[PDB]
């Protein structure tokens, strides 16, 4: 696709926002051991055909948005990077659209539901999320991952 290289870059800045909002996180939340079962597999070992490869990375932003979406939607008044998170990450998914003419995307889907549940069942403290965003890293550097293997 002619957007292969502007795609890395989406991703490379995206991990790079959500990378200095965790550090600049006013929480000192503690490490409290969790485990959220990413299915890290995927691109661990290039597992799947490019058919597969395309719809599952594409799941994996959507949800990573509108998660985003969602803590930018309760979020502090003026969370800057939140919101360049956010635009950053629907750029991604815009991209990766205009290169566009279920077990493991299932797989997904039940990955990001059991943050939603965390986050239900811990009534979206603010904890809760700096624990989730740290999350989010891992989801979103393998998502970065196979995204390469579509591009390279």
């Amino acid at each position: 696709c002619y957007l292969s290289r502007k795609l890395m870059l989406d991703a490379r800045e995206n991990l790079k926002l959500l990378d200095r909002m965790n550090r600049l996180s006013p929480h000192s939340c503690l490490q409290d051991r969790k485990d959220f079962g990413l299915p890290q597999e995927m691109v661990e070992g290039d597992q799947l055909q490019k058919d597969q490869a395309f719809p599952v990375l594409y799941e994996m932003l959507q949800q990573s948005f509108n998660l985003f979406y969602t803590e930018h939607s309760s979020a502090a008044w003026d969370t800057t990077l939140l919101e360049q998170l956010c635009t950053g990450l629907q750029q991604q998914l815009d991209h990766l659209d205009t290169c566009r003419g279920m077990d493991p995307i299932v797989t997904v889907k039940k990955y990001f539901q059991g943050i939603y549940d965390y986050l239900q069942e811990k009534g979206y403290s603010d904890c809760a999320w700096e624990i989730v965003r740290v999350e989010m890293m891992r989801a979103l550097t393998v998502s970065t991952t196979l995204q390469k293997r579509l591009t390279k």
